This record gives structure tokens, C-alpha cells and sequence, in this order.
């Protein structure tokens, strides 16, 4: 293995979990890549795969209105509650958890998906055995070390990335705009992002939880060069630690530098 990930965390004072690969060569890069790590917000792009899937775009699943009340927002709604009134069409509470993480939005996702439980079906569905989802925003968040609800592993969560975007998991539409939305991805601009050259192509979804966590994962498109997934999960020993986006990048510049 590359000596530069066991020098990044030492230093960083946090637990790195690494996986990549370049889906043109297969070649890999890997630290801690089966451990466990909170999956958290990373859960949403793979929540509104999950209902792509389940409903394609022709049916008109995604015109459809859901009318959630207001006693069903949670912290962090920052688009869904500026609509309780007039409800959102399944396709912009996709936009919505993915583009701004919004945590109401994820629930509603999670409501239709037949709640953690079936979201973990999909998972299994996608030959995922590993990561698991539990619990609702924000609940999911507590990210305990050891505890095993709630989470995944950087190989697990590249893996699925990886079917729904560049594989052929979903229809093409359907591939499209889960493709679109990451790259609309508002939140990462400090992490997997930082770390890649300027001209790369990169749709990411991120994730925050306690213990001082840095999760994000992504797929990057290098100038006419097949794609790479990246998974970057970070998390600290405290559960009021603060979270390192820097470490993120730097992490994703070492495998940049790797592959």
C-alpha cells in the first residue's frame, strides 16, 4: 500500500477509509476499504437511485406531489420547508436531499422506499451485503464507534455508486438525472472536489455526522478519460470532534496521484 494514507490520518488524528477505481483499468486504491464508517447523508443519492429504479421517469412517479406536513420536518430542511404548503414533486425532493442534503427530503425519500428497511433492500438488490440502513434523519447521525446501524464501507459505498451512475443499474434517463444531480452538488466543494485537477467532470454527495466525520464520495470524469469513483470516509475517536473536509482532499489528491 501507499504510505501516504497511514502518514494523512496519524496526523489528522482520524480513521481514513479510501477506496478507488479507475473503471477504465479496474485499477484500485484501497485503505481501510472494508472497514465500517457511518454512511449517513451519502445514504441520499442512493435513496433517489433506489426510487429511479423503482418508478421510472416514464410512468410520472417524479411529477407527483407529496404533500408532507410540517410536523414532519427535521433539523436541517432547508428547501423542504420553505414548501410545506404546497408540497414538492418527488423530483425536487430528490434535488433537494441530494443538491442540498436536506434531511425532511431524505425521510420523504425513505417514506416511499418503505422506510430504512427497504431502503437496505435496494442495497442488497444491488449485490451490496454491507451497508445498511436503520434509522431516520437525523437519528441516523450519531455515528457511534462500533455501532453497526447506519453504516457502510468505502468499497460498499464506491461499489454502489458505481452501478447507479456508471453501470447499468437504472434506465438512461434515470442515469442522467442521478447523474445531473450530483453533479449540482452544492456541498462538496471543500472535499473529494478540492483534491481533483480543475478540469475534471465530478458529481459527489457528502455527509457530515458526529464524531467529527468527513464522508464523501464521488464520481470524477478526467478529460476523455473513463471515470473514476472515489470514496473518502473519515470519523474521530471524540463525538464532539470537528470534522477535517481538508483531509478529505488531500486524501483524494494522493489517490489521484496513485492511479
Amino acid at each position: 500500500a501507499d504510505p501516504r494514507f497511514a502518514a494523512l490520518e496519524t496526523t489528522a488524528g482520524a480513521r481514513l477509509g479510501v477506496f478507488a477505481v479507475n473503471t477504465g483499468s479496474e485499477r484500485t486504491v484501497a485503505h481501510r476499504a472494508d472497514e465500517r464508517f457511518p454512511m449517513a447523508s451519502t445514504f441520499k443519492g442512493l435513496a433517489c437511485g433506489a426510487l429511479l429504479r423503482e418508478h421510472p421517469l416514464s410512468t410520472g412517479y417524479f411529477d407527483q406531489v407529496i404533500h408532507y406536513s410540517a410536523e414532519e420536518l427535521v433539523d436541517y430542511s432547508p428547501v423542504t420547508e420553505t414548501r410545506v404548503e404546497s408540497g414538492m414533486t418527488v423530483a425536487e425532493l430528490c434535488h433537494a436531499a441530494i443538491t442540498a442534503s436536506d434531511n425532511t427530503a431524505g425521510n420523504q425519500l425513505l417514506k416511499l422506499l418503505g422506510g430504512p428497511q427497504g431502503f437496505t433492500a435496494f442495497l442488497r438488490s444491488l449485490g451490496d451485503d454491507t451497508s445498511r440502513l436503520d434509522r431516520w434523519e437525523t437519528e441516523l447521525n450519531t455515528a457511534i464507534p462500533g455501532d453497526e446501524r447506519d453504516t457502510t464501507t468505502p468499497a460498499a459505498l464506491a461499489a454502489d455508486y458505481r452501478a447507479l451512475v456508471v453501470g447499468d443499474v437504472l434506465g438512461e434517463p434515470e442515469r442522467a438525472q442521478l447523474t445531473a444531480w450530483l453533479v449540482a452538488n452544492t456541498t462538496g466543494d471543500t472535499r473529494i472536489r478540492a483534491g481533483l485537477p480543475e478540469d475534471w467532470t465530478v458529481g459527489d454527495k457528502t455527509g457530515s455526522p458526529a464524531y467529527g466525520s468527513a464522508l464523501d464520495v464521488a464520481v470524477t470524469w478526467p478529460s476523455g478519460r473513463a471515470p473514476i469513483v472515489i470514496a473518502v470516509l473519515s470519523t474521530k475517536s471524540e463525538q464532539d470532534a470537528e470534522p477535517d473536509n481538508r483531509l478529505v482532499a488531500d486524501a483524494t489528491r494522493t489517490v489521484v496521484d496513485v492511479l
